[PDB]
Order: C-alpha cells, then sequence, then structure tokens
C-alpha cells in the first residue's frame, strides 16, 4: 500500500526547526529502564514503529509506561516505571516484529538473573558470547535465547566484529555486575555514547566513552532519572543539506553539533556558510547554488553512510561534477533520481553526478529511507511536481521530513 | 499485514492433485503475444499478481485480453488480442510494480520499430543483446528508449546467464530480417517453453534446451494456442509433502523431464515414483522419509528454489542430511523458524547439517518469503500439534496457494484472518 506526497520545486527554504532523537538512542535506552530502581523520564523520543512496539513491549514485561506525545517542534516524553516489572520472558508475539527486542535480553538478565528472547527473523554470536563472558549461561533452544546468572561478574571480552547493537546489550549487562568490565573493539557511535551517557545519569560508572575500549565499573543498583535522548545527527543533516541544495538559509534547534563535525564540513565545501552553538546550527547560502561535492563513506567519526543519499540529491542540482564513493549495494535511489533528469552513472561503488539546473518533477518510487530522503529532496528544485510513492512503513507521520520542510517554505502535499 | 495458517500435523497425505503453469514462462510468453497478428490463446496460466499486472500492461497498450479464471484443477484461459495494440510505451504507473515489466521492450520494437520501458527499480544483457540486433538504444529520464526501423539477424553472447535476457532478445531475434545466434544462453525449460511458443506461432528457432539458439527470423508470428509449461516448483513441493509425511500423491498435468533431478533425490529418500508423459505417481509405502543430501546447482541439477522444501523433509527424516545452497544469495532465513518447531539444524557457511526427528512440535512461525511459506508449511504438516504461520501478505496466492491443495490431500490446513 503506496500513499502520495506531491512536491513542488523551486523555492528556497528559510526558517527554523527542531529535531528529536536518534532511532538507535531511544531504543536500547528504553531497555535500560528495566535496568532502574526508580521511574526513569525519556525526553525527545521521536515517532518511529519500533518506539511503540518498545513501549508494548516493556508494558507486557510489567512495566508501567505513560507517553505525552510529541509534536513538530518536541519529541515525545516516555516514563517507565520498571517497579512492576514481573516477567523475564519476552512475548515472541511482539518480539518478531522487531530485531532490536534483543537489546532486552542484557537488562532483563541483569534484574532476574534468567531471560528469554526469541531468535530473530533472518549477527547474534556476539550478544550471546560477550554476555557468556561475564558469566551468564546462554543457550539456543527452539528457538529461544535462555540466559541465566545467579550474579554477573566482569570480565575482558573483545568484539569479534563491530556491533552497535552487541557493545549496548553488553554494556548495558556490565553495569550492575559485580567488579570491573573491559570491552574492546566496541562501537563508537554517537548513539552508544548516549546510552552510556544516561546509564551515568542513572548512577553507573564508565570510562572511555567515544572509544573503541570501554571500562565499566560495575555497581550494585541503578537509581530513576531522566535523560534527554541524543538528536537525531541524521535528521539534521537532510534538514542543512535541503537548505543548501534549494539556496536557503535554515536554523536546526536542539541539535547536538559535536556528532556533526564530518557533515557540516562537507556542507561548507559546497559553498554554505555554517555558524554553530552548543545546540544549534545556521546554514546560510546566501543565494548561491551549491558546488558539487566530493565524499567517501566511512566509519564514525568519518563522513556517514546515512547521509550519502541526500548529497548525491544535492550534487544533482549542484554546480559541477561531484564523486561519491561507498565502501552492502546502496544505489537502490539512483534509478529514481534519473527519472527527475538527473545525470549519474554508476562504477562499482563509486557515483558520479553531474549537477544540472534541469532536473524536471516526475513520479518516483521510495521504497526505502534512502529512495524517500534523497527523492524529496531533489524534488525540493525539481522543476514542476515530483509525485513520491512511498511504502506504508516509512510514514512517520508529525516526523515525516516533509512535515518540517513545508513549515521551512517548502510545498509538499500529502494525496491519499 | 499478516494473515495466518494454521497446519494441525501427522496425517500422510493421499490423493492426487495437478498444478499450473510456472511463472517464468508465463509472463515472457504473454508479452510474446505483442509479436502475433492474429489473437492468442494461453493455457494452463497460474495466478500470480504478475499475471494480473501483465494483463492490465497489455490492455493499457491497446491489446483486448480476456481471462477465464482457473481452479484448483486447471489453470486460467487467457485470449490476447494483440492487433489494436497500439502504444510503444510503457506506462510507468503499471511497470513500476513489476521488474518483469522489460520483457514488454524486444517484442515492442521488433512490432512497432519503438519502445519505451522505465528502467527498473541487470538491464545491461537486454540492451546489449538488442544493440546486436541492430536496435538504437540509450537511457534518458529513466526510461529505456530504443529504435530500429528493421532488426537484423547477427551473433550475440551473454557475459552472464540471464533468464529474462535470454526472453527478451529471443524475441526481437524471431521477427529479425536474417540469422540470429545467440551464445551463453539460459537453459531453464521456462525459456525453452517461450522458444515452443515462438515456434507455434511461426518462428524458427534451433538448440532448444541448449545455450546456442540459432534463430532464421521470419516475417510475420500468427495466431494460435499455447499451453503454459507446468511449474516444476510447484510439482516438487507436493511431492516433498507426500514423501516427508509417508503418503501417496499423483500430480497431474505434470512435465517429467523437468523434473530429474528433484525426482532422483526423492528416490534417495525412499520415495517409490512412477511417470507418465504427465502425471508423476509418488508413493512411501508407510515408511518416513529417509535424509538426503544435496547442493544446489544450475539446471538441469538440483534447483535452489526446491532446497527448502527438502530442508523441510531432512527435519523429519531418519538420518543426518547436508544441504549446500551456493545459488541463493539471502540463504537460510526460513532455518530459525524450522528452529521455533524443535528442527535440529547447524549452518556452517553455504552448508547446512540437518538431524531428522520425531519430535517436531508445532509453534508459531513467521513466513516473510517463499522459501519460509513452504518449507514452514511442510514442516507443519508432521510437526506434533498446531503450527501457526504468519504468512506476509504478499504471498497469496488464494486457490494456487499450496495449503488448498495439500487440504485436498488429506491435510488439515485452515486461513484464519
Amino acid at each position: 500500500h503506496m500513499a502520495k506526497i506531491v512536491v513542488t520545486g523551486g523555492a528556497a527554504l528559510h526558517g527554523e526547526v527542531s529535531i528529536s532523537g536518534a532511532k538507535n538512542a531511544v531504543l536500547p535506552i528504553l531497555c535500560a529502564t528495566l535496568l532502574a530502581d526508580e521511574p526513569v523520564e525519556i525526553t525527545n523520543v521521536p515517532h518511529l514503529h519500533d518506539v511503540v512496539t518498545t513501549v508494548k513491549l516493556l508494558g507486557e514485561l510489567g512495566a508501567k509506561v505513560t507517553i505525552d506525545q510529541g509534536t513538530l517542534s518536541r519529541g515525545s516524553a516516555i516514563v517507565v516505571d520498571p517497579r512492576p516489572v514481573n516477567q523475564h520472558v519476552a512475548p515472541y508475539e511482539l518480539v518478531k516484529t522487531m530485531r532490536a527486542s534483543i537489546l532486552v535480553l542484557g537488562p532483563l538478565l541483569a534484574r532476574f538473573g534468567a531471560a528469554e528472547v526469541s531468535l530473530p527473523g533472518g549477527p547474534v554470536d556476539q550478544h550471546i558470547k560477550g554476555l557468556q563472558a561475564l558469566g551468564a549461561e546462554i543457550v539456543v533452544e527452539n528457538g529461544f535465547i535462555k540466559a541465566s546468572a545467579k550474579r554477573l561478574k566482569g570480565g575482558h571480552f573483545t568484539f569479534d566484529m563491530v556491533s552497535v547493537t552487541g557493545t549496548e546489550n553488553v554494556l548495558m549487562g556490565a553495569v550492575l555486575a559485580e567488579g570491573t568490565t573491559v570491552l574492546d573493539n566496541c562501537a563508537m557511535e554517537p548513539e552508544v555514547t548516549d546510552l552510556a551517557h544516561c546509564l551515568i545519569a542513572l548512577g553507573a560508572k564508565i570510562e572511555g566513552l567515544g572509544t573503541a575500549r570501554l571500562v565499566i565499573e560495575g555497581v550494585e543498583r541503578l537509581s530513576g532519572g531522566r535523560h534527554e535522548v541524543l538528536p537525531d545527527r541524521i535528521e539534521t543533516g537532510t534538514f542543512l543539506v535541503a537548505a543548501a541544495m534549494t539556496g536557503g538559509k535554515v536554523t536546526v534547534n536542539r541539535a547536538r553539533p559535536n556528532t556533526m563535525d564530518a557533515v557540516l564540513s562537507k556542507l561548507v565545501e559546497a559553498g554554505a556558510k555554517i555558524e554553530t552553538t552548543d545546540d544549534s546550527i545556521t546554514l546560510d547560502m546566501q543565494g548561491r547554488r551549491p558546488k558539487a561535492v566530493n565524499l567517501t563513506t566511512a566509519p564514525y567519526p568519518a563522513f556517514p553512510t546515512d547521509m550519502q543519499a541526500q548529497f548525491m540529491a544535492l550534487n544533482c542540482v549542484a554546480d559541477g561534477v561531484g564523486v561519491i564513493n561507498e565502501t552492502e549495494n546502496r544505489f537502490m535511489h539512483v534509478n529514481e533520481l534519473l527519472r527527475l533528469g538527473a545525470d549519474i552513472q554508476v562504477e562499482g561503488h563509486t557515483a558520479i553526478v553531474r549537477g544540472s539546473e534541469h532536473l524536471s518533477g516526475a513520479p518516483v518510487m521510495a521504497t526505502d529511507l534512502r529512495a524517500s530522503a534523497s527523492l524529496i529532496l531533489a524534488g525540493l528544485m525539481a522543476s514542476g511536481d515530483t509525485t513520491i510513492d512511498r511504502i506504508y512503513h516509512l510514514d512517520r507521520g508529525y516526523e515525516n521530513i516533509e512535515e518540517k520542510l513545508s513549515s521551512l517554505g517548502a510545498t509538499i502535499r500529502r494525496v491519499p
């Protein structure tokens, strides 16, 4: 099932917007509330199907959860009371739709000494091996991961492959373990660091933040408290790119600029004038078209692959030639940009984009986030109307990018 | 969206079923009707979303199409009148939902001297092959735009084997001026079935079933009739279901000489098998299946599209079976669901080791792809109690869901919306 949005191109974007929290921060953070003694308020929560599922999962585990729904200008506020949690078995009927559900394994094991989570549909060894390094007995039977541990005990563990959710799950197991834990080859994404910041706010002792080596001094209990989820750096970048490629001027509020260095530096190369505070970013093109940019995606803190499709759209309308290097087949959106008249040639992992002033609106299809963000952005400058058919599960309502782009002067409408 | 299928396991299957046509035969064959001067009747047509889309596409190009809907025992009959066809540009709104839409490029180009098809959401063998026949082809604004006053016979070698590439270029060659030789062609029986159809309409093609097709171009294709090749994968699925429940089934309107590798593997599992010119009878004579070993390989060797079903068979068989999947890239998606039923499966790279068991127990499982669906339904036939399969909406083929024909063989399966 597919609804349409219709973009009328041409206008420079002007105004201010705010973004909400990053998905890969909020999901483990919601699971971490199971570790706490008192209620925990999580603010800046985005609207995502996975957030809704996780809230439902916490409730079925026995937590009392309330949701103050977010708006265009602020994320949701979720209060989790973990005290009445009385289940260590995660229900398959909910878990089966959300791979992130593996993130309850660490907390439930630490809180209850036992935990059961279904194997995902479709990797998992880093979670099992890492928790075993803390002394858990873990077996897989009948498609369930079954874990038990009288008392988790600090130890040394090195990840074989870098894993964001692996790092998070083992970290949550370590904060209440007896003694000191050292994890090597940890994921370094800011979403991991935001989880660690949340745990510290609740009483955890973690050193080495932002690096591949985390040192955890186990404490007996975590308290309740409050945590504002790290702003979504990908959303922030998307609005900055949309401002840049329309020759406009936008200010993004409640941002976290020190998670965006590589992106902001690339926008400067495109001709943007950028100022940053401790919580805002202002981009001003001063009436200029963007210059085409070259980029290569690389692990954080280098240029993020999750911004590549958006910069490709920028290059499609920029002055000059831009070469994009993708280090997985990450160019599904190319043929859709070609329907708009873009000049893109793909050679292996490299896309060469020659920018043009003559993109023309046409019907296009978006079946994933990359196609969606890139096609909406291209639509902002294509002549006439771009009609984007988007798959149903991408719909985020008030946090669809087109809703905030409209508030910046774009002409975009949903046509069911 | 997810409907539920509930299987009660245990019963040996007995009876007869018939299967309808293979998808990868019917789709190019429907497109081939654009080449003809008179109406063409296509029989044994399966119910598939792509068939529905292709019928719509032909109508939007200007053909007049009628459908007599198939049943459990007979595929559909479609009559295509290509005479009023008046469009060489395939509409994006329809094309965008079906990658197989590229198969109108060759026919429209040959009939009209021009054709435009949207890029899909690879394609190079189709473009290069038609260029070898003298077509001018460019890609602009996301459309493949081809033109040729007159296609001309030539030589072309496919860089990699392409089923739909072979089909599209073949359709361009049959009305070309002069003689064409295509090398490194796909050898799947569905390709050969398209060639049989073209010959029935007047084409001259030699080398059927081989990597080299030799085509003497003719001036016109006539109208006529073609019965689509029976689906060998559906045939195998029902034979496997009979084998693993210890039953006895006859599959009617079969094409046994497209099934050699599958029948040989079922013999290895303990099946007693007879074949006529159009039927297959499998009899387990009250035995549990023996575990089998297999390595998927290009036709006519063991087909990857039968691998998940034989994995389910091995889950309930006597012994250990080694299954090596070297073709299907996203492999073994169904393994973790089979584990929820109690199966004993270990995976090492591209190889799964299955120790069969009499102790599979029904449980909730999820099927988001054809392999998961077929393997979980089959395993559900023998697991104790009830297996509850959540299946994604786009797999629903209604009366051609395998569970509908399995029910007619004594299975207890019900749809629970």
